[PDB]
């Protein structure tokens, strides 16, 4: 029904607004394989491990971050951010098999998953329609807002995922983040000059 997945209407933390559920079935889960990203010790073959290899700068950033195994559930949100990426660069593509030769072998029903939610089958061949375009990238910000901790910088991000700026600053507006400029304590917090903090955007869920 809606671009954005479903929204806890009792979330009374930002955590819980769009719960991990939402996003990714439960049953989806067990296929999200990320003890292997998680022991590689090289960051060329950890980026390797990723099911879209389309060189993400999102996913080379934040890989940074998820070293430990108590964020493994964050690290499984950010390997399928990078397979829904990898759906939307390859949005013109209308079957399975072309799809697949786009991708680095993941699971096969997360695939399954994802052309079942996010497509219409043609009346086997699939379509996006411009409303399941954004579904995907709703999905995508919504992983973004987990694990950047509810608080984003438009900029970096409209940079690291190919988008205009304008469209990141709408899409979180359709998710119910507030979008303005950063304060003078957020300017500090991310090391941007105090003078114009006003100018660099920033997005953040509320309750």
């Amino acid at each position: 029904d809606r671009p954005t997945p479903l929204a806890n209407i009792d979330a009374t933390d930002v955590e819980q607004i769009y719960p991990i559920e939402s996003i990714i079935p439960k049953k989806e889960l067990q296929f999200i394989r990320v003890s292997s990203i998680l022991k590689e010790a090289d960051k060329e073959k950890k980026l390797e491990l990723f099911p879209y290899q389309n060189n993400s700068k999102y996913v080379a950033k934040k890989l940074d971050s998820l070293t430990q195994p108590s964020q493994m559930t964050k690290l499984q949100l950010l390997y399928y951010l990078s397979l829904l990426l990898g759906v939307y660069e390859n949005r013109r593509v209308n079957n399975k098999t072309k799809l697949l030769e786009r991708l680095n072998s993941p699971p096969e029903i997360l695939v399954d998953g994802i052309l079942s939610r996010f497509t219409v089958i043609k009346p086997r061949s699939y379509f996006i329609d411009p409303q399941n375009e954004d579904k995907i990238l709703c999905y995508i910000l919504a992983i973004i807002m987990h694990l950047d901790n509810f608080i984003v910088e438009i900029t970096p991000l409209a940079h690291e995922l190919n988008l205009k700026p304008s469209k990141v600053v709408s899409l979180f507006r359709v998710l119910g983040a507030i979008v303005k400029g950063a304060t003078v304590a957020q300017a500090e917090a991310f090391g941007i000059p105090k003078s114009t903090a006003a100018s660099y955007k920033i997005a953040t869920m509320k309750v």
